[PDB]
This record gives C-alpha cells, sequence and structure tokens, in this order.
C-alpha cells in the first residue's frame, strides 16, 4: 500500500513520500536529503551512498558511480567509449554486449551489470524510506531522463525489481519536476514549461506543454557532460596552477590522489560560494607534504566558469527553436539540479527570460523525487495532492 518516489540520479538520488497530500523528502542516516549514487566494495564490506563516496579517493578502483551512463547501453556504444576515460573502475563488454563493471570485493574479482549497481542505490533509497516510515515499502515510481530510450527505461525498471520494488511507473524527470510544482493543476489552459536541470554531471533542458492535466515533452536538449563536477574541475585546474606558482613549479596533477583530495575541497568551496562572497580551499599535505591554502572570491569562481555558465543558454535557445516558439511564450521556468543554486546561473536564466523569476521554491536537487512521490501517491489511489 505504501508507494515512494525515487529520483535515481547520475551523481545523487533522492526519495520522497506523498502522504495526506503533502510530500516529505526523506533524510538518510547522515541527515542528508540526497544520497550519492555510489557503490563501493572493500576487503570487508559493500558501502552505498555517503559511505561509498567518502572513501572514493582511498579506493578508486572499487568505487562505482555513473552507472546511469551505462544502464541499458551496449558496451560498444560511442558514448561508453568516450565516458569510460572518466572512470577509475574497470568496465568491459560481456558476450551479450552488455557492460560488466569489475571490482575486487573481499579479495575476489566480482562483475556487475549497470542495473545491478543501480539496484543497490535503489535498495538504499528504499531502506531510507523504510527507516523513516517504520514499515516495509514495496511500490515506487522511478524517474529517468526524457531522452532515455526503451532499453535504458527497461533496465532502470529491472534495477527496481532487483531492489525489491514493484515499479508502478517510470516517468520523465522534467515531467516529475513540473508535477512537483502543481503546474498540471492550474486553470490557465495551455502552459509552456521550461525545465532547466543542471545536476552533478549532466545538463538537461526540456520544453513541456501542458494542456488538460497532460504533460507532453515538445523538445529536449542539453549537454550530457556539463554539470557541477565541471565547475569543481575549473577550481582544481586553478589550484594546480596556483600551487605551481607557490612551490617552484611542482605539479599536483602528476598524483591522482592529490587531485582527488583537491577536487573534494573545491566542490565544498563551490557550495559555500552559492551563499557567501568568499570561500577557502585548504588541503593539508596535498603533494610532497606541502600544505595548500587559497581564498576564492565568488567573482573569481564566476570568471573561471564564465563560458560554461553562459553556454547553458545555448540548449535553451535550441529547445525553443525545435519547438518553434519564442522565449516570451514560456509560462514557467523550473530550476532543477543542485547546480541551479549557483547565483550566476540563476541570474543568467532570469536575464535570458527578460526578468521572469524562475520557479525554485522546492530544493532543486529534491524537485524530481518530490514529483515522483506525488505521482506514486496518485497511482496508489490517493487523490489528496490535488
Ligand atoms: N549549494 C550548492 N551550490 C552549488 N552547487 C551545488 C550546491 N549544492 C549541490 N550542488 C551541486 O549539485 C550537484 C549534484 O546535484 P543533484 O541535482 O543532486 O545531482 P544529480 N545526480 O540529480 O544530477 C553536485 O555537483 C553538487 O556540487
Ligand atoms: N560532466 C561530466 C561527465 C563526464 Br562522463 C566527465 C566529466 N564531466
Ligand atoms: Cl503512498
Ligand atoms: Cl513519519
Ligand atoms: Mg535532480
Amino acid at each position: 500500500e505504501v508507494a515512494i518516489g525515487i529520483d535515481l540520479g547520475t551523481t545523487y538520488s533522492c526519495v520522497g513520500i506523498c502522504r495526506n497530500g503533502v510530500v516529505d523528502i526523506i533524510a538518510n542516516d547522515q541527515g542528508n536529503r540526497t544520497t550519492p549514487s555510489y557503490v563501493a566494495f572493500t576487503d570487508t564490506e559493500r558501502l552505498i551512498g555517503d559511505a561509498a563516496k567518502n572513501q572514493a579517493s582511498r579506493n578508486p578502483e572499487n568505487t562505482v558511480f555513473d552507472a546511469k551512463r551505462l544502464i541499458g547501453r551496449k558496451f560498444s556504444e560511442t558514448t561508453v567509449q568516450s565516458d569510460m576515460k572518466h572512470w577509475p573502475f574497470t568496465v568491459k563488454g560481456g558476450s551479450d554486449g552488455k557492460p560488466m563493471i569489475e571490482v575486487s570485493y573481499q579479495g575476489e574479482k566480482k562483475t556487475f551489470h549497470p542495473e545491478e549497481i543501480s539496484s543497490m542505490v535503489l535498495k538504499k533509497m528504499k531502506e531510507v524510506a523504510e527507516t523513516y516510515l517504520g514499515k516495509p515499502v514495496k511500490n515506487a515510481v522511478i524517474t529517468v531522463p526524457a531522452y532515455f530510450n526503451d532499453s535504458q527505461r527497461q533496465a532502470t525498471k529491472d534495477a527496481g525489481a532487483i531492489a525489491g520494488l514493484n515499479v508502478l511507473r517510470i516517468i520523465n524527470e522534467p515531467t516529475a519536476a513540473a508535477i512537483a510544482y502543481g503546474l498540471d493543476k492550474k486553470g490557465k489552459g495551455e502552459q509552456n514549461i521550461l525545465i532547466f536541470d543542471l545536476g552533478g554531471g549532466t545538463f538537461d533542458v526540456s520544453l513541456l506543454t501542458l494542456e488538460d492535466g497532460i504533460f507532453e515533452v515538445k523538445a529536449t536538449s542539453g549537454d550530457t557532460h556539463l554539470g557541477g563536477e565541471d565547475f569543481d574541475n575549473k577550481l582544481v585546474n586553478f589550484c594546480v596552477q596556483d600551487f605551481k606558482k607557490k612551490n617552484g613549479g611542482k605539479d599536483v596533477s602528476k598524483n591522482s590522489k592529490s587531485l582527488r583530495r583537491l577536487r573534494t575541497q573545491c566542490e565544498k568551496a563551490k557550495r559555500v560560494l552559492s551563499s557567501s562572497a568568499q570561500a577557502t580551499i585548504e588541503v593539508d599535505s596535498l603533494f610532497d607534504g606541502i600544505d595548500y591554502n587559497v581564498n576564492i572570491t565568488r567573482a573569481k569562481f564566476e570568471e573561471l566558469c564564465m563560458d560554461q555558465f553562459r553556454n547553458t543558454l545555448i540548449p535553451v535557445e535550441k529547445v525553443l527553436k525545435d519547438a518553434k516558439m519564442d522565449k516570451s511564450q514560456v509560462h514557467e521556468i523550473v530550476l532543477v539540479g543542485g547546480s541551479t543554486r549557483i547565483p550566476k546561473i540563476q541570474q543568467l536564466i532570469k536575464d535570458f527570460f527578460n526578468g521572469k523569476e524562475p520557479c525554485k521554491a522546492i530544493n532543486p536537487d529534491e524537485a524530481v523525487a518530490y514529483g515522483a512521490a506525488v505521482q506514486a501517491a496518485i497511482l496508489s489511489g490517493d487523490q489528496s495532492s490535488a
């Protein structure tokens, strides 16, 4: 009888429940409202979520992430050949052409299909809800990007089944975000909704039309390789060069563990810069036992990411062109994804839409799970959200 909504994200996942018409986004063991889509294997245990992400730099080879980029794909796909450069873990092709992720677990070589790794993230999200509710959870709505093909959708559904979930429906992420804001329950008539989703590793822009409580995806565009991690990399490259100027040309980039440790601190400083004018990047004994410290102003961060931030408008222009409509025709701009908290990005979008305030009241990294939870309640016979 209990049904949850799950955003199975590239970098972070989120679980919600719609009860009595209101949605609760459920915090995990560490009090975090989102959980990394990470699975790690050590000599003793299988870690999922925060624990897996936290030990990633100490165990790169056995810490799996980005399974969403492999789910439902053939290993031979050019996207896999391209994306695999970004992975410290081993991925090979099986005789059936399916990707096999290879790790060492308890001193033994283990292989997993992408949907098996995703099933472990889904199982963690299911357990997060169960701990909160004090009851087992069987039903769920799981979200996928609007561009996901039948193979990718079916493999995501299979991951849910492996996790012990009865998947009521697979829905589009942009549609879930629009459902979260109740844009389907508004008596305007037709409504043109632009979903601007900038997460940890991907950027998706979707133009939806809503006539008579029914959402249609008119056009989609974006960049599968633009997200928060690329903004972290802009800070990393700057810090690497700053370390060279401070320590007689010594190159941190030669040590992959030094880069990973620096990346962790750059991401934290980036988050601080969304609410403060300055942040400190500090790594004790970064490279050759040399301590590293630097102050980054929001203006410096904006300058480093200037082109990347501005180019987020290019897929916006492309969806409007594909849908044959003017930017003035967009009724609501919904901000989704944790990177939409960056003030420069919010300002760029607002200026582009001629001063129209975007819809950002719901925590942008929770809006998709929020909508999926509303849809799961509706599919369970609960009409209280309307
Ligand atoms: N306060 C913040 N300011 C800037 N970026 C932030 C932030 N809070 C989260 N983010 C970024 O959001 C990204 C994760 O967003 P999320 O929406 O959870 O990821 P996902 N898997 O659904 O694509 C990470 O790159 C993270 O650093
Ligand atoms: N956003 C991304 C995605 C991959 Br794969 C690598 C780097 N950045
Ligand atoms: Cl329910
Ligand atoms: Cl409760
Ligand atoms: Mg999201």
